[PDB]
């Protein structure tokens, strides 16, 4: 009989850990580092948080398994501090290697993601090189996956992504971002969950209404993977370039923060970098104004106090 | 604790019946027809199949409940024959009415959807007037719903619609259309299920990659609600303007029809209207050629035999 | 990484049509009838509604394709009228056949489902013989499926079934039955959807709390596939043996029917067969009493008016 | 229109963290401990892992906020080491309290879950006292929840549970347990995921086929929350009472561990406590026998090497 048919559900993959990358075995990757090191590369800064974990998970192996190939170097991991900036280089295969598939530290230093930007510039660090392909299938081990990007690219991973819309709401999904929008009378952004900030450009292939979108009228800037959509719009708002992105995990919501309220005026100044966490004396500013805002204003919530959108400045 | 969170599944609403529209009670609707009839309107042709059913489900009521308001007219329903064309008019509130909320046929004739295009032109028939709003909630009775469109519009319903994508496939969903696309190496259309053909324009708010889309490089023409997307692309193809849309229920697939095969050549002519159901003698044409096609070609499947895309013509 | 994992959703398969059974091709089935006819079998009465449709869908073929095997007989289908009773016989393979896989009506009559119980007794009709196995996979055509039951059995089909529970509610699912229960303070039945009534016994392998269940304390009797569960319990209630099961499609709900109310008393009589659709004069009985009931009482809703549970009788 | 309807999906809640219990505010709970302490109670050992985390998450508050009520004591948290045994007492409200809703350590010791069984016996520790009710709704903060159990009970929490079955497989779900069974020809257990081991009895309200189940023919013993079901059966097997439950996180699978194979014989001895992780010399035993087993045998997998079921013993 018939029958159309119809299926598919999405998504069930928020805040998971994750992630490893062996396989792909460090054989090809380590040989790439050796051939990259002689090319003058110095550091690696990850494009995703789990990528930084995968380096940290496998780094002691490359500390010695690379030395098993009579080549000497040292690699040390670091920590995560938002924003997770972008490197200006990448490494490519080069699939030829001379080593054994499963068969330190006096030499020069090859950096790994760490708060040491003053040591080596981002212009001398590879970025967004290794990524799925292949897949995440199928026993939660990925996968064998994490193939090398043949072509230099700025877009994020195209595999672990999602976007959907059903009659009241549209969401954009990846490992970290959970931008969500709703429809009261006009489609507009409602809430979003941020757990990191990646500088990779959001890919058009997983957006909605990607027509006539103004880069200056967004909510989340494109440079921090802001989806090109009308769902990134909101009346009386503009891009949050100077927002508190340096914080690690964030939250998007239209509301009033605790003990504070905002009055719509016109004497209030123009946009400016966010504030309110915290006052030097530990106090707060109960007064708040915004010129072209729209109540409820944008509050910033995370592993900290409160911040407000750049349209919101204190009266005094 | 936290918590993101994450939910939502879609979709579960293919080939359902459906559909009624009372409530909204025929009180306001019937009074609108009475005020529309004195405005020179003659016919109604539905924008969706279920709308035609709703007329057929409620038509005997307006045959007499309208006469209870000392106004006389006659309305007769018809049948469905693809394509379900579009009327060039609409009716609008006008919310003032003088009748009773629940408290023929000698006069002039007000037409209803039926195969009688030679009687009254489509330019004298209302179209795409009544639609949800409000909703479908919540006991499968809609809803109270089916409010009047204040503004004349060409886009289809924005409520009962859906679209999604998850790491391998993207689909566009409504009551009837089930356009689906996949990713082997480049994103392209794979299959689609057609059960009617509505002339309402597909709205951009539920599409994907709606940038740089060429109206001449689609698969499904925009005039028959072809989503503006790269997922409507396919290499070596163009728009199916002259396809066998007159058939009621269709099927999109890249394959070879039974007992036939296609050889890629260059002497084969250019595109032309589809064929192969059936030969005047009941035979078939085993030979097939296409100039700029790409195997497997486009076959048309439905409540009939086989048809091929316009790029596919017989050698002889 | 890890990873548990976790998936599965259920269900999306209510009120679907469905259903065909070719394949399995009528080759083996028809030969079985021919060998069954010489065994003295006379009638066929389906165990599911869709089975009756499958007979009706394929019956003209066996009217003549059986005659192609130089054996003559006649078969006529009928209609569906609740309840869909059970036959006391069945047909079994016997896989040997002498005919062609795809290569009337003067002789005796082999009855099929029809309101002709006075003609041939149910004790001379086969029942619950053909069923899935194999499956419903995978293009909505089943399947090839509908294999013969090697062993005589009374339980319903074990393939197309479902049951689940998640923190507030438990449901039992098949093609037609949608028994549902909830938890306010003690687990109890809340609502159920009936679209047919099959006499096959509900299988224990898809129930819940199948311990210490009293056959006299159910809501839906076992003989009409009442799941053996505590979720079939309700305080102050018993089995609905004499309910209005003769109606085709039903509805289970705890509420008051329109224009009527029930007062809890003790002078009211004991249980008795249901009523209230309709009064001989077309009226209703606004007064209602029940001895050991519990408000809200059980109302019967369907393609008819209202009926009440046997615990509910009029005061006069 | 109609409409049945049909919905519900399950589950999406594996390996989450979780969990906090404020609210309910420690006001009532702390006063309960103070009144419990004068009743001779000594320690607390949690029934779930997240409960132990909840104690660890809130313990410093009760270290001092209890002292704010001019009563002095000390509470020290510990660690988790399987199995998470059961205490023989509980604490009950007693809702009367004299303190302030949000307005150490010289005194006696009130113990908390930790590897100190030699200090205070489990017979002098409360267990399975606090649990949801109320709910987990609705911002991932629960909830306000964690109400006191009015009645002493041995069953686990009834709220955060799940069980389902759909045409090929049945699963039992809670925070940690993911017992799963399938159907090849007879229903039998296939795989299960264990991340803790709780001594609370599995509740019958969320099982399947809870009839005629023999406590000696299960796979997972009832004392460690083994669902009473036929899905806990397996031919040629019995209960895993003496299994390696002392390990924290486990895995159920029918397979052969790496580098080892099992031969079915009869000279092999009877059942015995599991082994094979590891040999005193770090070796393995490639030879394996089992009297009444059935290939593939039961392997134990987790944060360790391999173990085999009690039916499997070495030949030598």
């Amino acid at each position: 009989k018939c029958g159309s048919g119809i299926f598919i559900t999405d998504n069930v993959h928020t805040w998971t850990e994750q992630y490893k990358f062996q396989p792909e075995s460090p054989s090809k990757l380590a040989s790439a580092i050796q051939k990259a090191h002689e090319e003058g590369i110095c550091g690696i800064r990850s494009v995703t948080r789990l990528e930084n974990l995968m380096w940290k998970q496998i780094t002691p192996e490359l500390n010695h398994i690379l030395t098993e190939n009579e080549v000497k170097l040292t690699i040390m991991t670091g920590d995560i501090k938002g924003i997770m900036q972008a490197g200006k280089r990448s490494l490519r295969p080069q699939p030829t290697e001379l080593k054994y598939s499963w068969k330190e530290l006096h030499n020069h230093t090859f950096l790994i993601d760490g708060p040491e930007t003053a040591e080596c510039p981002n212009t001398n660090r590879a970025w967004n090189s290794l990524e799925v392909e292949d897949y995440g299938f199928g026993v939660f081990t990925t996968n064998i996956w994490l193939k090398l990007k043949e072509r230099q690219d700025v877009f994020c991973d195209s595999k672990l992504m999602s976007a959907a819309i059903k009659d009241n709401r549209a969401v954009h999904a990846d490992m970290g971002y959970w931008i969500e929008s709703a429809l009261n009378d006009t489609w507009k952004i409602e809430k979003a969950s941020f757990i990191e900030v990646k500088s990779c450009h959001w890919p058009k292939s997983h957006t909605l209404w990607s027509n006539g979108v103004l880069e200056s009228e967004m909510i989340i800037p494109k440079n921090f993977a802001g989806p090109v959509s009308q769902h990134n719009y909101r009346p009386g708002y503009h891009t949050q370039t100077a927002g508190p992105w340096h914080l690690g995990r964030l939250e998007m919501d239209f509301d009033f923060c605790e003990g504070t309220t905002v009055v719509v005026t016109e004497d209030c100044g123009n946009r400016g970098p966010s504030l309110r966490t915290t006052t030097a004396s530990g106090k707060l500013i109960t007064e708040w104004c915004c010129r072209s805002c729209t109540l409820p204003p944008l509050r910033y919530r995370g592993e900290d106090g409160c911040w407000y959108g750049m349209e919101i400045r204190p009266l005094k």
